[PDB]
C-alpha cells in the first residue's frame, strides 16, 4: 500500500505549496495569521448558522431521499417520464449520485441526482468564504483578491445548479450530432439538482491509461488531442481542463465526452498568434518571433528577452510538431521540467484568449504523456489551429 501511500504525500505537499502560493500571492499573510484575524473580524452569530446548514450532509444516498429529490426537480409524476428506474447508483457525483435507466421513449438514460442538503451547505460555504475576502481585502495590506469572489461564485453555482452544465452539453450535442469521431450524449431533461442524459458507455480513458493497448493509447490520445482545437473552431467554446474521467473510448473507435462543467468560451475561435508563434519558433525566426509574441502578450513589453528563456518557454509546443508523429511520454514531460538557466521574461499576466487554451493545451498534453500515445499532432495543428499552417 506504499505506493498510494506516496500518492498521499504527494497531494499533502501539492496542496501545501498552493496554500503558500496563496499567502505569498494572495492574503498577503500565513493562513494561520489570517485565521486570527478572521476570528476576531467576523460575528460569533455567523459562525454557526453556517454550521447547522452543513451537517445535514449513510454514504450512499437511501432511495426514499432519491424519490425526494425527484419529486421536488421532476415532481409529482416523474416516474410517468420513466419506463423503468434503478433505485441502486450506478456510480458517485461530486455533491451527488448517478442513476441507470430506462426513458419514456425506449432510451437508456444516465441521471444524476445531487444530495438534499447540498445546496445550502456550499452556498453557504461561499458566503462565509466571501467574508473572509473581505477581511482580507479590509485588513491584509497589500493583497491581492480581485475577482476571487467571482471565481467563486461562479464555480458553486456551477456545481449547484445542473442545468448550467446541461446548457454546455446541448451546445456540443449539436455540433457533434452524427460526427465520425466524437459521440456526446443529448440531455433529456435538465433540472438544478436533476440531469438527464442518454447512456453511453466503453473503455474509460482513465483504464487505458493503467494498462490499455498501445493502439488504445495511441487512438484516444489523439481523439483527444483533436477534440482540443476543433471545438474552438467549430462551436467557439473550448471543453475546459480535462480529467480522464470525462473520456471512454467507444468500441467503433470514437471518443466518448460526458461532462461539460468546465466549457470555456472562445468566440473567435482560437486565436492566430498562438499557431503563429510556433510554425516562428520552429523556424527559428527570432526576428519575426519576438516582436509577435510582445504583441500577443506571452513576452513583457519593453523588456530585455533571452532568446534561451524563449526556447524553453516554448519547447513544449514546438517538440511535438517538428516530427510527423510525436510519442508523448512521462520522460519528455520530465525533460521539459529542467531549465538550463540557473540563478524573468513570462508574461505572468496572459490577456484571457491566450490564458485559456493555453492552459487547456498544456492539461491535454500532460494527459497524453500518461497515455504514452503517439500523436500526429504537426497534421492536427496543420488543418485546425489557425496560423500554424505556412501561409
Ligand atoms: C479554460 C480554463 C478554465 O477557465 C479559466 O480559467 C478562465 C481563464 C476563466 O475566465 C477568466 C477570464 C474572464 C474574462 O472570463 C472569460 C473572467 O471574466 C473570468 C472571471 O475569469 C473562466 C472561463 C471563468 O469563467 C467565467 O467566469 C465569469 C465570472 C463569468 C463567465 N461567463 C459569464 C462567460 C465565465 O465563463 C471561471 C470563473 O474560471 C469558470 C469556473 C467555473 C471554472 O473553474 C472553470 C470551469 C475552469 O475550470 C475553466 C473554464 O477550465
Amino acid at each position: 500500500s506504499k505506493d498510494e501511500v506516496t500518492a498521499e504525500l504527494m497531494e499533502k505537499a501539492a496542496n501545501q505549496l498552493f496554500t503558500v502560493l496563496g499567502e505569498l500571492k494572495g492574503g498577503a499573510m500565513k493562513v494561520g495569521q489570517a485565521l486570527s484575524v478572521m476570528e476576531a473580524a467576523i460575528p460569533d452569530e455567523f459562525g454557526e448558522p453556517y454550521r447547522e446548514a452543513l451537517t445535514k450532509l449513510a454514504p450512499p444516498l437511501p432511495a426514499s431521499k432519491v424519490h425526494r429529490v425527484l419529486d421536488g426537480q421532476l415532481g409529482t409524476k416523474w416516474r410517468e417520464r420513466f419506463s423503468s428506474f434503478n433505485d441502486t447508483p450506478v456510480a458517485s457525483a461530486s455533491i451527488g449520485q448517478v442513476h441507470k435507466a430506462i426513458w419514456s421513449d425506449g432510451r437508456e438514460v444516465a441521471v444524476k441526482i445531487q444530495y438534499p442538503g447540498a445546496d445550502e451547505a456550499l452556498r453557504a460555504d461561499l458566503k462565509t468564504m466571501q467574508r473572509m475576502v473581505g477581511v482580507l481585502k479590509q485588513l491584509s495590506p497589500g493583497a491581492d483578491v480581485q475577482g476571487v469572489v467571482d471565481e467563486l461564485v461562479e464555480r458553486t453555482e456551477m456545481e449547484l445548479d445542473y442545468r448550467l452544465e446541461a446548457a454546455n452539453q446541448r451546445a456540443f450535442a449539436k455540433a457533434y450530432h452524427d460526427h465520425p469521431r466524437f459521440q456526446v450524449p443529448h440531455v433529456v431533461a435538465s433540472a438544478p439538482k436533476v440531469v438527464i442524459q442518454e447512456w453511453i458507455e466503453g473503455v474509460p480513458m482513465a483504464e487505458i491509461i493503467r494498462h490499455g493497448t498501445t493502439e488504445q493509447r495511441d487512438l484516444i490520445g489523439t481523439l483527444l488531442a483533436e477534440l482540443t482545437f476543433d471545438a474552438p473552431r467549430r462551436l467557439g467554446l473550448m471543453h475546459g481542463d480535462a480529467h480522464p474521467g470525462n473520456f471512454m473510448l467507444l468500441p467503433d473507435g470514437r471518443m466518448g465526452i460526458i461532462d461539460f462543467g468546465a466549457v470555456a468560451p472562445m468566440p473567435g475561435g482560437f486565436p492566430i498568434e498562438l499557431g503563429m508563434t510556433i510554425r516562428l519558433a520552429r523556424e527559428k525566426n527570432y526576428d519575426l518571433l519576438l516582436p509577435t509574441m510582445e504583441k500577443a502578450g506571452l513576452i513583457q513589453r519593453g523588456r530585455q528577452v533571452s532568446v534561451r528563456e524563449i526556447d524553453e518557454m516554448l519547447r513544449q509546443y514546438v517538440e511535438p510538431i517538428q516530427v510527423e508523429v510525436f510519442h508523448y511520454t512521462r520522460k519528455w514531460l520530465q525533460k521539459m521540467t529542467v531549465s538550463q538557466i540557473d540563478r524573468t521574461a513570462r508574461q505572468m499576466d496572459l490577456p484571457a484568449k491566450l490564458a485559456i487554451p493555453m492552459r487547456v493545451i498544456a492539461s491535454v498534453g500532460a494527459i497524453l504523456c500518461q497515455l504514452d500515445a503517439h500523436v500526429p499532432i504537426k497534421a492536427l495543428s496543420e488543418e485546425l489551429i489557425p496560423g500554424f499552417a505556412e501561409p
